[PDB]
């Protein structure tokens, strides 16, 4: 899984522990 701030985009689904945020994890 991905750690915050592990960029991303809109409705992902990969952070460890989050969504996305500011485009982000």
């Amino acid at each position: 899984c991905k750690g915050k701030g592990a960029k991303c985009s809109r409705l992902m689904y990969d952070c460890c522990t989050g969504s996305c945020r500011s485009g982000k994890c």
